[PDB]
């Protein structure tokens, strides 16, 4: 193993992935025009990155302290982050990540039931909650958290007659009635559901702009989904490149279009909340959602610039994320932990003593804790996932 290891990374060819994005952005080969949904950078047991070839997982397993650093070897016992490029060419499902206590419970329920971790029925893979950070690489359309009540009221007007639960909320717009509204919409069946959707679709022809536009787009993929009402309840966000959001527990969100970097745990817990053909346990979902608005001005995470470094402070010990402006003069990039460095744009030259490693856009390198620091020079920006402990 050299000081700096250029990663060979997995691309997950999920059907919702873009056939072109990784190629357009990074020159990643795709002669067969497969959907390319996620590019994984990390040591996940199902699909670890490789180094020159051996599994990064396997390499770390053989000297955790040297590779991870003492702090991470102590606190986590494994690489504590998975770093992805996500390319959403179709709108994805609305999801909720349960809080710590409910995660402990769900994890235990599933273990007690003997559900394999890998089963498609398995919803809880960690007895904990860790936030997730999403950072836009191209303009990125998403939903995140409930709108202020007055916003929801205004948006539900044109569809007040779609369902009695909508009328009920409008009569007294509060958290309790929002919860009831959310549950009622998800539980609509048969003609009740079709009538509600008919009202909404008629509205889509007499309302202009957002979120009505987002509903139109989603309806091309989920034309019979009660989740079509969701943009009226949840904030629709359009991230410009370089903007980011942190997904809090107990909060519905959805990735709808575009390319983003995602920093997340290796193992997470997901409850679905719409835009899915799958079964939803509504009582469980509702018991794990906080029906409280989040103001639009609070949706983006505010980064902090210090010299050439832009940190995105994350309220969790597990992982940290920064962007580094490259210059032709070297700057030192150092950390107490394993790091993954990813060239966002431009070109990065990494140097450790006499070793040099060039990263073109879309390429990444793993730096073991023992090998910090490395000097970076070039043009553009380098993204870093690491651990601050």
């Amino acid at each position: 193993m050299a000081s700096m290891q250029k990663l060979i990374n997995s691309v997950q060819n999920y059907a919702w992935g873009s056939k072109t994005a990784l190629t357009e952005l990074y020159g990643i080969a795709n002669p067969q025009q497969q959907p390319m949904a996620e590019l994984w950078m990390g040591a996940h047991p199902k699909s670890s990155s490789r180094i020159t070839t051996v599994s990064l997982r396997d390499a770390i397993e053989k000297n955790k302290t040297a590779m991870l650093g003492e702090a991470v070897a102590n606190r986590f016992g494994e690489l504590p982050f998975l770093f992805k490029v996500l390319c959403a060419a179709q709108p994805l499902s609305i999801q909720v990540h349960p809080n710590k206590r409910n995660s402990e419970i769900g994890f235990a329920k599933e273990n007690a039931a003997g559900i394999p971790m890998d089963a498609a029925e398995r919803n809880y893979k960690d007895p904990n909650h860790k936030p997730e950070l999403v950072f836009a690489l191209t303009p990125f359309l998403a939903m995140n958290a409930f709108r202020e009540f007055s916003d929801i009221v205004s948006l539900l007007q044109p569809v007040a007659g779609a369902h009695s639960a909508i009328a009920h909320f409008l009569q007294v717009p509060n958290a309790e009635r929002l919860s009831q509204l959310f549950a009622s919409l998800l539980n609509m069946q048969g003609e009740e559901k079709s009538r509600a959707l008919a009202v909404l679709k008629a509205a889509l022809n007499s309302q202009q702009g957002e979120p009505w536009q987002t509903i139109r787009v989603i309806s091309e993929y989920y034309p019979d989904d009660s989740g079509l009402f969701s943009p009226l309840l949840l904030n629709v966000v359009k991230l410009n490149p370089g903007e980011a959001m942190f997904l809090f527990a107990e909060t519905p969100h959805a990735y709808l279009q575009g390319v983003a970097l995602e920093v997340m745990a290796n193992s997470d817990n997901v409850l679905r909340a719409g835009l899915t053909p799958k079964y939803i346990d509504i009582p469980e979902l509702v018991a794990n959602v906080k029906f409280e608005p989040k103001p639009a001005g609070e949706l983006l995470t505010a980064p902090v610039k210090s010299g050439a470094e832009l940190d995105f402070p994350i309220p969790v010990d597990d992982f940290a994320f920064s962007l580094h402006d490259l210059a032709l003069q070297e700057t030192s990039i150092g950390q107490h932990s394993a790091a993954i460095l990813f060239c966002v744009e431009g070109e990065a030259v990494l140097r450790k003593d006499e070793q040099r490693l060039v990263l073109k856009p879309g390429e990444s390198a793993f730096i073991g804790a023992d090998e910090s620091p490395v000097n970076a020079s070039g043009t553009g920006r380098l993204a870093r996932v690491y651990n601050k402990l």
